């Protein structure tokens, strides 16, 4: 996918029911691909929680697609780590291929129209400032 | 899980394609590591000693990197020498296959390609234990 | 020209790279290396091309031939490459393709046969090459 | 994959004059090079190998350069413009480099008088010349 292309839609199981990218149309979406064994994911979660609470009123949603072989293991992770945003489970790892994911983690910022604005590989504290800047811009400043 | 068949894989290596199936007949210490994983700073020099010490008897270390950015992996290898086979799996295909739930994680595999153990983490106290497991496998 | 380009399975930056997967698309197979000066030019150019004709089915495959990948990474870390990259330190593919010089590029057609074998890279090549590319599209 | 101390695999390859066998060099310290006409660094390594050969031949030193060009004819073209005052062998099938665990082009080996590997050197750059000659000098006593 290139900036501007439409983010492929999907329907994945959630903790509550089903999670569909399409249902998030209208809101800037921070789509994240993570797994419980990925150390950087332990740092990105507190931050994603921060962004979600800070920008949810402006029509912003974090959608975190988990890629653990067993959702049970991800549930363990979530039992210890707060995730105050939508979480989807893709045990077969079907969506990351659709998105051309090439690293773990990898996140995508999708605009209110459902088009890709950016693809971010990996996560380190130094990524927070630039990423929030991108979020803020997509929300209509 | 001790006894299952270790999933096969084909990952890019530093000088070709790395396949677990190419190590059949040898004891294999399969390691999952990453630059962002601190314990790997200790595991590597140790894996270098083990690989050298038991190579003659049919022992082979295969260290699968899980860095999202290879640049970070190379940076790490530039500092921490790895005198053993290294493979790259940024997409996380193999850790998903092996059910990796923590880091680092290693698997000791017998000559018949079957799991002998799964070891999560790495601390000085693990070295003797693991080396005994290696010795036992040989 | 018209022969048929030999396939291969080389390690990539994020998986295995196989010329066979680029079927149906025009392929600009390029053999480069960090020690190859003309490559610092061919790259920015290949980026422009890949972007410009990718919509019409243009695919650039740059096979690196550095003996030390560290050297290749060092290069790619300075000279961004918006296209598929493969590494062949052992130099297996250049042997299959009879590479006689560097840099050397092979423009291939959707039928993966070979339309062109180009050696070297100088500013005066870009035009003709882009032309040969456009013609292939 | 050879280790220092391991016996260097023998071979019999065609040469310009006749056949070339590593075993005919037993007793001499050998600098075994794996090169090809398309490999840039080889244009720098050849003048240096010519220098080492002239400087140490009297001590029982020999450079053996196994060519890996697809067609020996192309190698012959290279040799027509680049002096090679040492033994040259041609391995168009590329059988020997695999036997030696060659992982880069070029790659060279220093072999002691007993036919055992002293070192494996990958690539070639002017910065390599000094350390390489020190190794050669040592092997020659």
């Amino acid at each position: 996918l290139d900036k501007g292309d439409k983010a492929p839609d999907f329907a994945l199981p959630g903790k509550t029911g089903v999670v569909k990218l399409s249902d998030k149309t209208g809101s800037v979406v921070y789509l994240d691909f993570w797994a419980s064994w990925c150390g950087p994911c332990r740092q990105s979660f507190p931050w994603m929680n921060q962004m979600q609470a800070k920008y949810k009123a402006k029509g912003f949603q974090v959608v975190a697609v988990n890629l653990d072989a067993k959702t049970g293991d991800a549930m363990k992770f979530l039992a210890q780590v707060p995730a105050e945003f939508t979480v989807a489970f893709d045990p077969k790892g079907q969506t990351p291929r659709l998105y051309g994911v090439k690293g773990m983690p990898t996140s995508f910022l999708i605009d209110r129209n459902g088009k890709v604005l950016l693809q971010h590989v990996g996560f380190r504290p130094a990524d927070k400032e630039a990423l929030e800047q991108q979020i803020l811009a997509a929300l209509g400043g």
